[PDB]
């Protein structure tokens, strides 16, 4: 209802909703996210601000914004593929080669953000969308923040994200580095892709499955389903001390990351 028609609803969140919009003239589809500033103005000025810095094949495109009352309309690459979340069969996952391709594209997109000083802070399957050729795009920069500016890094302090995807250090430390928190969330995504379940409600000492993982009891029930090469990588990513945790440039040299699996 704004040059374009609002055809169907797409992701009815908390803020408002993402609707799929078609232009009646040119037939061209986009996603419009609708936030009613009445039902925050602050995190949304940061969302559009971050969006405008973004340009990458693995990040959802930002087209633009109008304000039409209280009503902000962010205009965004429609992804006809939906969420990665729906590609994961519960308890089983997906073919190893499909996970590897999606993990590569997740890595490209994270490398890019980090490169420009931006941490997403809430990477999970629900926020990874698939285009027409199944290419992964990181989506929703609503919790995104800047962690490097004029080449100085700032530690984060605010806790945010989604508990099963969060790194331990965000539960435990007053300040922590952004990058390792995104790497961790990437590991839980890999886990989800390869087993079809989440390892733990949260990475606390007070949580059994997490305790079990630090004790390397991988005979148990996310990990058993995985396979020794991708598991090896997961042992490097889901390391509790954020300093000893593998980094991306080192994920790119990992044996499974570089294992040939998948046809064109
Ligand atoms: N973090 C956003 C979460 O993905 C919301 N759920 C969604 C499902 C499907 C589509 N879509 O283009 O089919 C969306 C498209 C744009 C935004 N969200 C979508």
């Amino acid at each position: 209802v704004e040059d374009w028609d609002l055809v169907q609803t797409l992701g009815e969140g908390a803020y408002g909703e993402v609707q799929l919009a078609v232009n009646r003239v040119t037939e061209e589809a986009v996603a419009v996210k609708i936030v009613d500033m009445k039902r925050c103005p602050e995190n949304i000025k940061k969302e559009i601000c971050i969006n405008k810095m973004l340009n990458h094949e693995n990040v959802v495109k930002f087209y633009g914004h109008r304000r039409e009352g209280n009503i902000q309309y962010l205009f965004l690459e429609y992804c006809s593929g939906g969420e990665l979340f729906d590609r994961i069969e519960p308890d089983i996952g997906m073919p190893e080669p499909d996970a590897q391709r999606f993990f590569h594209q997740l890595m490209a997109g994270v490398v890019y953000l980090h490169g420009i000083g931006i941490t997403h802070r809430d990477i999970k399957p629900e926020n990874l969308l698939l285009d027409e050729r199944d290419n992964l795009k990181i989506s929703d920069f609503g919790l995104a923040t800047v962690f490097r500016y004029n080449n100085r890094e700032r530690l984060l302090n605010k806790m945010c994200g989604t508990l099963p995807y969060v790194a331990p250090e965000l539960l435990k430390r007053r300040e922590f580095h952004a990058e390792p928190v995104d790497v961790w969330s990437c590991g839980i995504v890999l886990t989800a892709m390869l087993a079809g379940e989440l390892p733990w409600d949260q990475p606390s000492d007070s949580c059994q499955e997490y305790s079990d993982w630090k004790e390397k009891k991988t005979y148990l029930n996310p990990w058993k389903k995985i396979d020794s090469a991708p598991l090896a990588l997961l042992h490097k990513i889901l390391v509790e001390n954020p300093s000893a945790r593998i980094t991306i440039p080192d994920i790119k040299k990992d044996r499974w990351y570089n294992k040939p699996l998948k046809k064109g």
